[PDB]
């Protein structure tokens, strides 16, 4: 059981690579093979709706907005760590992008399973993720730069 | 059950911060609060001996050498991922250092427990960690830059 997800830059509309999802004894592993991203730590989460289309919010366009909020089947309404149960189950460890703009560092999500991810969108944000709604909500990820639908 | 470990730069001999270890349902969490480190991804592992003293290797001095190799109670003799069982149980996820030389991104080790860590050394390497003995052994961490004994 292994799946590959195509990731696309929402700003340019061009592909940036793929992410392989595999199931193992300790949870779901996300193995990235991305490029053309800004160096640093990027917010990385699974979102509710399976779509990367835009959305409208008070007159302004929201790239990746159709993806909705963070996957939260427990209805926790809080953003947190990948190893805490009182927050979005869609909260994954932050995504690392090297100096050359490449991301190849695999991350583990202990609270997730492969079967429940189908039909959900994988998001990559511009900012990082301190896994808290403070000082900024949703860990401070801000804008959504890359997105892909898990099918 | 929470422990704090003092980390010291092996080259300068000066402290660089602390790392808090806590036990949770999914494993051991390492919460770093370090500074004065080089930006980028650093190899991060638990070593066999509880010491950060130097060692001698074919006439050359080895900073942090007294720490021995990677914690490997299973005697796997292989270096790998934190979520694979056929490799050093001391293999942790790589440590991220921001542009300002600070490391505050918590990491999870699903295969570890707090009680077995006492008496072991926590190591931070100069290079990164691709979690494989190829192309470079021990994931390519190279020299040991920071070390601390878990007591
Ligand atoms: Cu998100
Ligand atoms: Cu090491
Ligand atoms: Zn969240
Ligand atoms: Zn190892």
């Amino acid at each position: 059981q292994d799946l590959t997800v195509k990731m696309t830059d929402l700003q340019t509309g061009k592909p940036v690579g793929t992410i392989e999802l595999s199931q193992n004894k300790y949870g779901v592993v996300f193995i990235p093979e991305l490029a053309d991203l800004t160096p640093g730590m990027h917010g990385f989460h699974i979102h509710q709706n399976g779509s990367c289309a835009s959305s409208e919010k008070d007159g302004k366009v929201v790239l990746g907005g159709a993806a909705g909020g963070h996957y939260d089947p427990e209805h926790t309404n809080k953003h947190g760590f990948p190893f805490t149960d009182d927050n979005h189950k869609g909260d994954l460890p932050a995504l690392f992008v090297s100096a050359n703009g490449l991301a190849t560092n695999p991350v583990l999500a202990p609270r997730l399973t492969l079967k429940e991810l189908k039909g959900h969108a994988i998001m990559i944000h511009a900012g990082g993720d301190n896994h808290s709604d403070m000082p900024k909500a949703l860990g401070g990820g801000g804008a959504r730069v890359a997105c892909g639908v898990i099918q």
